[PDB]
């Protein structure tokens, strides 16, 4: 089927229930990431301390896969370490581009994004939320 494997029931439930949409009051870093192919955009607001994410907010205007991926991030990002987030982003890259395994731990819900591997046109939109968070981490780290 592939299409029903891509737009599964979990993917459709994620995209429809995105939490923490908006902006943060006094964020430590703000990253905006754009997919030039499809025109999808994700702006992520992040607060951190001692290597741990303490607050999160984002504004999403992406396809269903980008919405579903941003929904999983908003449910599991608070309380995660920078190493946990880079590992999930690293695992997401290797799953879609290198036939790698699905991420695990607090990002085990990305297993439902495995059919997107054979759908190259949606790879950028799905990774928008991961690259926006990693850019905020890189900003807060650079401030030293």
């Amino acid at each position: 089927s592939m299409i029903d494997d891509i737009y599964n029931k979990r993917i459709l439930e994620f995209a429809g229930n995105m939490e923490r949409i908006g902006q943060l009051a006094e964020p430590d870093a703000v990253a905006t990431v754009h997919s030039k192919l499809c025109g999808s955009t994700v702006t992520v607001y992040l607060k951190m301390r001692d290597g741990v994410v303490t607050d999160f907010a984002h504004e999403v205007k992406a396809c269903a896969l980008g919405q579903a991926s941003s929904s999983v991030m908003a449910r599991n990002v608070i309380g995660a370490t920078a190493d946990e987030l880079r590992a999930a982003r690293d695992a997401m890259y290797r799953m879609l581009k290198e036939n790698g395994p699905a991420p695990e731990g607090r990002f085990a819900d990305m297993k439902y994004f495995e059919p997107v591997r054979d759908y190259k046109a949606r790879h950028a939109s799905t990774l928008l939320t991961f690259d926006a968070v990693a850019d905020c981490i890189r900003q807060i780290e650079e401030k030293a």
